[PDB]
């Protein structure tokens, strides 16, 4: 049967409004929809295929594995779970892992691993999590009431307790939450979602300093600006501050399901058996999907590649601004990009978005204020330098 | 990279304590370790490859959609998400599905509707779960506080308030937690972790019964007992009770991470814009194989495939219990069946489980005093026979 874009009005729980057209196969940064129009993407499945679409060896290390078993839930471990868990081990300051398969699902393990952290070994009244204002970590009811955007807690109440939200980079704010009761900081080295804001390194450098004080973990949210993303393979070994738990997803697996929680061994020890779980976590399908993910990313070459990419990025788009006059900043780091509206533009981030897609780019927002583009880590100059056209072409139809 | 057993407790968070050899392929239900030791699979992935191990179809469908492309994020729909629903929609009550990556996610959704429904439709003062004593529902902090495993969540408090738990089977235990304070009752048609216990039909009809009366969304978390595996599609027509939801995983991905909700027209407009959401939910890679999944199991001939096996298992464990007198009763429907523990052997369904796996049988335990099978559901006659012949030499060793 043929299948339409108002089959998605009648079908699906109505929590997105997707873009009016529909993908069906695309190649690197280039996709296509079921009319032939074709789009540069710097959407990059928000931030997750770092590699582009249908990656030649992405697919042939997935139906190699898919050749021989997908499955056998964590009764039984496998080869591919273990390579990449010495991988992640090798390359960070990580001893030990666990494997899940979604960011909310890697952030509900480090919560969970804080907790139980804390409770035995000081007693069952350091619960207490800091978090910050405008963070993203999850749509769990624990990941979502550790994030920082209350519209997306409320209607869920009651929240599970003893969680506080500071204010981003802003250290003071964060020092008042934090004392002997916390067990857990958690925070994104960039603020993605809530429009592309790059931690300071002193913000940063005073939450270790926090964590030390207090005997509380410190939680890097990776899954956004991990494997590869800011130009080192986490911003962590950018900001060079080294977290106590870090959580990674999206581009972990360039467009397979999975996530995964790092921890040292003195953390690790605390989860004994039984204490956690997950039937899907860890299977050999996306274990050897994101060990060649890795395997291709964490090269000197695509990382300074990123470094490169992210020259060629701003140095367009401030050209475009200039011409324009629609952003106030480009900021970020690597490739994860947002461009700030001026006071004229502010809120009409979706409406650029909808007009890029019209003019055959796919760019992401980041509130109502922030145009993202998170691309994937091997965009071609070409591909970039048509995209931005298509972008520079969307501003002019938008900004009259 | 080398690989051996001994790696896991040194890279593992140590969550498991898996078998001591590793697999590392598999076809229908024989899987074969490193060293070419080979078993007979009535673990099934714990009730996952209802279509066994490297299913031919299966691999067809990943390499198809995985060659157009893999994941962009909800920004946008696919064709086979759109298939997916459909296929839902048409073979169930439901109306409209969301899609996410594990039973946790399900159950997640699930709850955090009924929440939402009852704050908006009465108030935020009605917040009530119901859920039963050996339940599971997953490691997410709310969904293990739905669980009535005690042990799993309270390392981890303070957990989510106004959960309650009644007892299972038990429709005064339910009648006198459930009032109109009550949001939802989430509950398994089988519990599958917690014993394999099937609920009778008065004690579901009993809760369908109590939630029209108080306006409670009523849950059934079909994660395990879904997709063919009770011998109809969903065990709900079985028992011919309707839930308000169904949440859905394991089988419904053949081995592939993915998840659903199933919700009704009704509940499934409580769920608007940007309330929730997943980053890999719905790609069409999982879509395309659950696609697959649904078409192969759900026919007349699989199903009834399932009740003829049933019978197979069944007719066996019972000789097999003749001779060694090991099981007060053999429990379940279709292809979920707990052989219960007597009491001389209470506690040790775990080193049965391992004599099995020493004899060359993979089987599961539902807490210590089940062991519970869980086979492929298109598992054949020789391989039900070859396995159950391992089984009853792995009986005979353990009783001496
Ligand atoms: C920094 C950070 N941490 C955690 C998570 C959670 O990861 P999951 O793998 O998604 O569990 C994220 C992920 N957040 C990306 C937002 C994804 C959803 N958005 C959309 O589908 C966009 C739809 C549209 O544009 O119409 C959502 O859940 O809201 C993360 O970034
Ligand atoms: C009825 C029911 N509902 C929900 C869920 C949650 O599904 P996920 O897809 O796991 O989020 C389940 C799932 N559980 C089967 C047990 C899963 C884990 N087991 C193991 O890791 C086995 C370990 C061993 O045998 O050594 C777990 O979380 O412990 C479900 O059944």
């Amino acid at each position: 049967q043929p299948i339409t874009r108002e089959n998605f009005d009648e079908w699906m729980i109505p929590v997105y409004a997707p873009a009016p057209f529909i993908p069906v196969r695309g190649e690197g940064s280039r996709l296509w929809d079921q009319q032939g129009k074709e789009y540069i993407d710097f959407a990059g499945g928000i931030a997750v295929n770092a590699l582009g679409h249908a990656h030649p060896e992405l697919r042939e290390a997935l139906n190699e594995q898919a050749s021989k078993f997908w499955h056998t839930g964590n009764g039984y471990t496998n080869e591919p779970v273990l390579r990449l868990a010495k991988k992640l081990i090798d390359a960070t300051f990580a001893d030990r892992v666990f494997f899940c398969n979604s960011g909310a699902e890697a952030n509900e393990a480090a919560l969970k691993l804080a907790r139980k952290f804390a409770h035995d070994r000081y007693g069952s009244h350091k619960s207490g999590i800091v978090a910050f204002k405008n963070a993203f970590h999850g749509r769990t009811l624990f990941t979502v009431s550790a994030g920082g955007q209350p519209a997306y807690s409320q209607d869920f109440a009651p929240l599970p307790a003893d969680i506080r939200h500071a204010a981003y980079n802003d250290i003071n704010s964060a020092s008042a939450l934090i004392d002997d009761s916390t067990c857990a900081v958690i925070v994104e080295p960039i603020q993605g979602e809530g429009g592309v804001v790059p931690a300071s390194n002193a913000f940063l450098q005073g939450l270790r300093e926090l964590c030390n004080r207090h005997n509380a973990l410190l939680i890097f949210d990776e899954v956004q600006t991990g494997v590869g993303r800011t130009g080192e393979l986490y911003a962590y070994m950018h900001y060079g501050v080294t977290p106590d738990l870090l959580t990674t997803a999206k581009a972990l697996g360039g467009g397979f399901p999975v996530g995964a929680l790092l921890a040292t061994e003195e953390c690790a020890r605390v989860m004994t058996v039984g204490t956690h779980g997950t039937t899907y976590g860890g299977n050999p399908l996306a274990s050897a999907v994101a060990g060649k993910v890795l395997e291709l990313i964490n090269t000197p070459e695509m990382l300074n590649g990123v470094k490169q990419r992210h020259d060629w990025f701003v140095e367009r788009l401030n050209t475009i601004n200039h011409r324009y006059g629609l952003f106030s900043e480009v900021r970020g780091l690597g490739l994860l990009i947002g461009c700030v509206l001026n006071a004229d533009y502010a809120g009409q981030a979706k409406q650029i978005s909808q007009e890029a897609a019209k003019a055959g780019v796919m760019v992401l927002i980041a509130g109502g204020n922030v145009v993202r583009f998170a691309p994937a880590l091997n965009v071609s100059e070409e591909e970039v330098t048509t995209g931005l056209d298509r972008f520079a072409a969307a501003c002019e139809h938008f900004v009259s």
